[PDB]
């Protein structure tokens, strides 16, 4: 559809993993058609703490790499991207939210 | 438009509840609906969204012998009724 949020993603608090732990799939149906490289930015991902989210660039599938504690940072606000082959994006960038919860 | 795709919604099977109980939010004002079966095509009611939020439950147990998987598509329109944007496909697992 035309734009959309995905649903917010909840996560344990100090989960014991293992790790990395695959969270949820962030993708475009484009990419059936074209050949597309997924990325995620925002605090978590490229932004500090950076590391903590990582997305694969083929699948889309998010995964965390690390327990987390909610005391610094209870949610995190990410952005997935999706581009051709030249490096432009072929979707609007989407949100995700991801809650660590206790 | 976009074609970014909704990740799959994982319901146990038989839960306890209570009814109706939270599943996820769906949103892009706006008015919001659901179709398919299992919305308004049968077995009906059993998916509800709230027209306002977005926010999709469930309205009772469901045992995964008659239909174990749901496709669903998400509407919505302004407030004269005009789509604003393509629908968009829900999946739902009922897991065991
Ligand atoms: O375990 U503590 O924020």
């Amino acid at each position: 559809g035309s734009d959309w949020v995905i649903p917010p993603i909840n996560l344990p608090e100090n989960s014991r993993g293992p790790f990395p732990q695959e969270l949820v799939r962030i993708r475009s149906g484009r990419d059936k058609n074209l050949s597309l490289r997924y990325s995620v930015t925002g605090p978590g991902a490229d932004q500090p703490p950076t590391g903590i989210f990582i997305i694969n660039p083929i699948s889309g599938q998010l995964s965390v790499t690390k327990p987390l504690d909610r005391e610094l940072i209870a949610r995190f606000h990410l952005r997935a991207h999706a581009v051709d082959i030249n490096g432009n994006q072929v979707e609007n960038p989407i949100d995700i939210v991801i809650n660590v919860i206790d």
